[PDB]
């Protein structure tokens, strides 16, 4: 054939140094990040526990004996201990990103180094989303958002002192404490504007960005809407990780999940192309469903 | 700058991932950048003068003058790039941003309207920086009280509104009842040619 | 797609660490061969040729 | 000899839809394994069977 045009891609996710215009891409000016690299919140607030293979199993006490009040040769009587068992499993994240060769080479020469760290960030919101907010496909049948709706531990109404005490309140009626505060970034603006009409102080920190004297931690989500406010005991939000993220590099294999311009798959030995895989194994445990409760607007 | 234009390129998607179950397919994502780009326009004006008024009326004129020069350059500036006024030779200003951006509030200056005007930032992740505003506006800016504190948030003796600065402009075309809001590091400005 | 439940496959010769009843086989134990495996007899019964 | 690859496809063994499996895409291992063996009957009547009728 002698075809010297470049390949054309679907999708597109093909990164290139010759476009199907004819523009031949040197001198590039590598690209700068108007943003810093965000952590995962649930590596943030949750408790780690390490985790050998992909499923861990938890013991704990649940009834503790009694005792009894005997005269002098009376007969003394008998009680019990009993336990309660509970388990997490792990799940894969992964994401491959393919390359033709002189873009490695004429374009952007680091580009996978520069990657790498990207690839983390989208690995990290993908999990808290999940386990938080319960979206984007959760796999557990597990998540914060999903224990406050069979619980159903829902305070209705605007940011007030009023509604926050009352929803720091509603844990302490299982004997728990809260321990910190998830909110949406948006939302301080309500924060800010709400004093204690007789004390005359408020209730939170735009300095610390302290509420009623816990951390606010914001999510970069925009699944969680600006009315809406989520407080528990983190302790109880247990994490493990199997695998932390190992990255193949790949100058060989087909890839099926890219296709050709004549409906072939990519092959990288065969089109001169590398590719870069990630992967991770994570794990997520609600260890106690009470443990979290959530303020909605009306 | 190093030339009449200047030139930026910034990341403008992350790569996604997957869930992927116990021997599926991994999929594939990209990254991607885009182009912004920054370039200059001329000021300009010239002075006549007769030799006899150089001479005998006021033989300092150009050095004194100087200065006043200098003065109507930075007036034209800004009224062409934070109002978009004086017929302004850019693509864009503040007011061109504004209008479409549509991040306008239609009310009195109130504790309420302060604070929304900064929320209004809020909702994309920006944190405000300072407050434009016309000096005329201070007689609006001290009367506004918080009812529980009776705090107020214009400090006379800082010319500083909620803590940030407010700048004066001092110009015809913001009007009495108008005042602005932004995170100021997102204004780029460059210099070629010094006068 | 983010489909999480495992690969199935035909002829099914692949090793697969989770059932699709989501049965994870941890702490499996390895197995042990009940009788012991066979030589050919071919090589026992004929001459070696280099 | 023995020889374990992490990146080739498997064409005989197909997936739930008919794509063939890909070692890379799919997070697998596969060992190869193969040998070379011959045969020679010197003499075809130096063996004799007995067979039921």
């Amino acid at each position: 054939s002698n075809n010297v045009k470049p390949q054309v891609f679907n999708p597109d996710n093909v990164m290139m140094h010759e476009k199907k215009d004819g523009t031949l891409m040197n001198e590039f000016t590598t690209p700068i990040l108007q943003e810093v690299m965000e952590n995962s919140k649930i590596m943030q607030l949750g408790k780690y526990e390490p985790m050998e293979g992909t499923e861990k199993k938890f013991t704990f006490w649940a009834d503790k004996p009694g005792a009894y009040w005997v005269g002098e040769g009376q007969k003394i009587e008998t009680s019990k201990a009993t336990w309660v068992n509970a388990t997490m499993r792990a799940f894969k994240l992964g994401v491959i990103l393919p390359v033709t060769k002189e873009f490695l080479n004429y374009t952007y020469s680091q580009f996978f180094e520069e990657m790498k760290p990207m690839i983390a960030e989208a690995f990290y919101k993908k999990f808290d989303e999940a386990g938080i907010l319960n979206q984007g496909n959760n796999p557990f049948g597990k998540s914060i958002a999903q224990s406050i709706e069979k619980t159903n531990k829902v305070i209705k109404g605007d940011f007030t002192q009023d509604n926050i005490i009352d929803l720091e309140a509603l844990l302490e009626d299982d004997e728990l404490e809260a321990n910190a505060f998830i909110s949406k970034t948006q939302n301080r603006s309500l924060l800010r504007k709400i004093v204690d009409p007789e004390t005359k102080e408020r209730i939170y920190d735009r300095n610390s960005d302290s509420l009623d004297g816990l951390p606010v931690v914001n999510l970069k989500s925009s699944n969680l809407k600006r009315g809406e406010l989520i407080t528990g005991d983190f302790d109880k939000l247990i994490y493990g990780i199997p695998q932390l993220i190992e990255y193949k590099i790949d100058e060989t294999a087909q890839l099926s999940t890219v296709k050709n311009e004549d409906g072939t798959p990519v092959n990288l030995f065969e089109q001169d192309m590398v590719a870069l895989r990630a992967t991770m194994h994570v794990a997520l445990h609600i260890a106690d469903d009470k443990a979290f409760a959530k303020l909605v607007p009306a």
